[PDB]
């Protein structure tokens, strides 16, 4: 460690224990439970907003880590209130597994079963067991991975939608050109996450197996050689639907690979996921590093040099953890940079928000919801959380 590295995490940490979860602490619905599911740029709070259950297990996940790292008793409370919308909501009593959507007062939206859904179930699921030793939070959590192994898996990955009763159907996310994308790199990711998260838990031979077999599938079949970038919308068979990098989706996956390659009991596979892990993060710093944050994507030859808020977030932790396994200064400095500038740029200045979803290439802010579906705390609480577990 430095005098740097400890200032650094002093300052995630009050960043994150002023701000952050302040800020969530006040989305809490106490009229039909659980969160509200958007705050519109002018800070406007939508009470009847439909309510995503990614965005749910990303706050119960958030709030149990919270309580789990800081031992904040009220996080703990709040992950509670969480998990009761979970169960009471998204979890299918007739059926299993998650919801995609339900509304505001929990009437179900959308009953389709998507593997990216039940993937943060696990991960939240898990993370509120070790905050409270629910045992339901665990048979959830279990039962959730046991149909993902024997109902959605596949040779070559899983089969990503389904129909409420587990029938399999046609993939919902699509191609720029809107062409259906049957394998993408970020549900794998989310995959992989929460099987570290429940085997860490749990230390389950099944659940090992299972995390042993995802880890290999991206150094098999995800990443594309060499090259320190994974695929992103691909065809049912990993070939990739156009020439595309996501950096935000590449550097998180760095740190992401190195840290479930710590529980591989196959040393020549953890050499390997070690040594892929650390060519994505000197890639991703060489191509994608502008000199104080990261750019978002490339598209063929088009280039999104927007600054998204949570490729920020997962850029801190990824280069953080490059210098951890390194020692190489270059790694450092562009974590603290990369902080620096969401620091003057994505936290917004105004009373009662949060972090900015984007600034364009010029750091203009650009009229994107403070809270969405899809902007959550997990990725930018989970950045103040990592540096404070990692810095002694």
């Amino acid at each position: 460690g430095s005098m740097d590295i400890t200032r650094f995490k002093e300052d995630l940490k009050a960043h994150l224990e002023e701000k952050i979860i302040p800020f969530w602490q006040s989305l809490k619905d106490d009229e039909f439970g659980g969160y509200y599911g958007y705050m519109d740029f002018n800070l406007n709070i939508d009470r009847k907003a439909q309510k995503g259950c990614i965005l749910n297990s990303r706050i119960l996940w958030f709030f149990s880590a919270c309580y789990n790292v800081l031992k904040s008793e009220k996080c703990k409370e709040m992950a509670f209130h969480a998990f009761e919308f979970l169960k009471n909501k998204f979890w299918d009593k007739e059926y299993e597994g998650l919801f995609w959507s339900v509304s505001h007062k929990g009437v179900p939206v959308d009953v389709t079963k998507h593997v990216y859904v039940q993937a943060f179930g696990i991960y939240g699921l898990s993370e509120y067991y070790e905050a409270s030793g629910d045992e339901e939070a665990l048979h959830m959590a279990k039962r959730l991975f046991e149909i993902l192994e024997t109902k959605c898996k596949r040779e070559n990955g899983y089969t990503e939608q389904f129909e409420r009763n587990w029938q399999e159907k046609e993939n919902r996310f699509l191609s720029e050109n809107g062409v259906i994308a049957s394998k993408t790199m970020n549900t794998h990711l989310h995959v992989l996450e929460s099987y570290t998260n429940l085997y860490r838990l749990l230390k389950l031979d099944d659940v090992y197996e299972a995390l042993e077999w995802i880890v290999r599938l991206f150094v098999d079949k995800i990443y594309k050689k060499g090259t320190g970038h994974f695929k992103v919308f691909c065809d049912d068979n990993w070939n990739e639907l156009i020439k595309a990098v996501s950096y935000g989706h590449d550097i998180e996956a760095s740190w992401l690979l190195d840290q479930a390659a710590k529980y591989l009991k196959d040393e020549k596979l953890k050499e390997e996921v070690e040594k892929l892990a650390l060519e994505v993060a000197q890639i991703t710093l060489k191509e994608a590093f502008d000199g104080q944050s990261l750019i978002n994507e490339m598209i063929e030859d088009r280039i999104d040099r927007s600054k998204i808020w949570w490729v920020e977030a997962e850029t801190v932790v990824g280069f953080f953890n490059a210098y951890q396994k390194t020692k190489e200064e270059k790694y450092l400095d562009a974590a603290i940079k990369t902080w620096e500038f969401i620091k003057e740029h994505l936290v917004d200045r105004r009373k009662n928000s949060e972090w900015l979803w984007k600034v364009n290439e010029d750091l203009e802010a650009v009229n994107m919801p403070i809270v969405e579906q899809w902007k959550c705390p997990y990725h930018n609480g989970r950045m103040c959380l990592e540096i404070i577990k990692r810095v002694d």
